[PDB]
């Protein structure tokens, strides 16, 4: 069981968790409690199965696209700020965690992917992915290469297989049809050849992960990448001359890259929910809560109205919100692992050579429907 009178925090490890841990910090001064901040891989898996049992972390933070799946398994609390603090926060972060007409989390902030580029490299960044094979040609000509993002989590391709027309789950009159997907229709196709052509003419590679493209942009190795706010932290340490902007258009339309609102909900089984209340709405939540993890490693657009403030003149953050305006907001319905998890063999199958895009993407469909 959860251990009483102190919170258990976990997020993911790409995230300001030191950061939060200062928070933590400051909760236990001010009020009592020691806070423990921790990263497990996997933590999207290890909380259902933990939570299940009545264990796990007193809060958990995720993008809220899990949240709907957890809630409906029965592992989060009800969360009930009064009108006052609702209006901190903007209304389509709250939206982002309504699920079955109640909250099931706090929103903290909005995320999209950008393209990250190399000034240096590459003053003036390609607006399409059509111009990135002639593009790549040219820097390895200067053992350089054009572009290198994470190929194993679908997150980080999904905006250019939504471009032409690929989609989750379609929403039309307030209702997501869940038997209505669009992963293997024309658009998706189209996408996913792309991708899978740019790594048959060698400008990518299929075993490319999270770790390979940051070290390759954060050396200088590649001019491109696409990443997340949280990213910039370790591309500042770097000192590369970088740029955040739009994502390049595909067959003229703009990459659709899926908006996630991080978001922090409280274990059901927890015995310290008045405590987690209380850190979230008065700590965290608050412009001094949101600096300090932010600062470790950036939030993205804060839902938090008077922090955002500061941060929107930051350009990086404009063009994460530009970004975020051409993509979608995730769905949080608890169909959305399924979704994720069907697509990312997909993509990882039709990279790799183990299935063509066509019967990749059909079975996904399949698993999905």
């Amino acid at each position: 069981k959860i251990e009483e009178g102190k919170l258990v925090i976990w997020i993911n490890g790409d995230k300001g968790y030191n950061g939060l841990a200062e928070v933590g910090k400051k909760f236990e001064k001010d009020t009592d409690p020691k806070v423990t901040v921790e990263h497990p891989d996997k933590l999207e898996e290890k909380f259902p199965q933990v939570a299940a049992t009545g264990d796990g972390p007193d809060i958990i933070f995720w993008a809220h696209d899990r949240f709907g799946g957890y809630a409906q398994s029965g592992l989060l609390a009800e969360i009930t700020p009064d009108k006052a603090f609702q209006d901190k926060l903007y209304p389509f972060t709250w939206d982002a965690v309504r699920y079955n007409g109640k909250l099931i989390a706090y929103p903290i902030a909005v995320e999209a992917l950008s393209l990250i580029y190399n000034k240096d490299l590459l003053p003036n960044p390609p607006k399409t992915w059509e111009e990135i094979p002639a593009l790549d040609k040219e820097l390895k000509a200067k053992g350089k290469s054009a572009l290198m993002f994470n190929l194993q989590e679908p997150y980080f391709t999904w905006p250019l297989i939504a471009a032409d027309g690929g989609y989750a789950f379609k929403y039309e009159n307030g209702k997501y049809d869940i038997k209505d997907v669009g992963v293997d229709n024309a658009g998706a196709k189209a996408g996913l050849t792309f991708l899978v052509d740019l790594i048959k003419n060698k400008h990518m590679n299929a075993d490319t992960d999270y770790s390979i493209a940051e070290a390759a942009f954060n050396k200088g190795e590649t001019a491109m990448t696409i990443n997340g706010p949280w990213a910039w932290s370790n591309i500042d340490t770097s000192k590369v001359n970088y740029g955040v902007t739009v994502l390049p258009t595909f067959k003229g339309q703009p990459s659709k890259p899926f908006v996630g609102v991080l978001s922090a909900g409280i274990n059901a089984a927890s015995p310290n929910k008045e405590l987690a209340k209380e850190f979230l709405e008065n700590y965290l939540l608050t412009d001094e809560g949101l600096e300090a993890v932010n600062k470790d490693k950036p939030l993205g657009a804060v839902a938090l109205k008077s922090y955002e403030e500061e941060l929107a003149k930051d350009p990086r953050i404009a063009a994460t919100m530009e970004n975020a305006q051409k993509g979608e907001i995730m769905p949080n319905i608890p169909q959305m692992s399924a979704f994720w998890y069907a697509v990312r063999t997909a993509v990882i199958n039709a990279a790799s050579g183990r299935q063509t895009v066509d019967e990749a993407l059909k079975d996904a469909q399949t698993r999905i429907t």
